[PDB]
């Protein structure tokens, strides 16, 4: 297919924040995927979007911001979990959450 062997027409160039995935072949069109610190925007990777701060999480529509009342403290990996509850612990609030930092609980009182 990169030299005329044609159903087989002309390859995909994977450049930039594409990479290979696939090679080109005779049989085969070439297919991209995103190069590291970054991932496939939307199911035919048409666009690449840069991994996901602290304080957000990876969905299959892209980054999003952490719902109110959860975290996440990881760079480019993790899930967006329920801040410690203190109270439930028997203990209470020293510092409170964000969406990158979980509260931190006091001693037992
Ligand atoms: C902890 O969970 C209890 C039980 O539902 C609730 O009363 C309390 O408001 C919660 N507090 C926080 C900070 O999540």
């Amino acid at each position: 297919c990169p030299p005329s062997t044609f159903n087989c027409n002309i390859c995909r160039v994977c450049a930039g924040y594409f990479r290979f995935k696939k090679f080109c072949s005779s049989t085969h069109n070439a297919e991209c995927e995103c190069i590291e610190g970054f991932h496939c925007l939307g199911p035919q990777c048409t666009r690449c979007e840069k991994d996901c701060r602290p304080g957000q999480e990876l969905t299959k529509q892209g980054c999003k911001t952490c719902s109110l009342g959860t975290f996440n403290d990881q760079a480019g990996t993790g899930v967006c979990r329920p801040w410690t509850n203190c109270s439930l612990d028997g203990r209470s609030v020293l510092k409170t959450g964000t969406t990158e930092k979980d509260v931190v609980c006091g001693p037992l009182v």
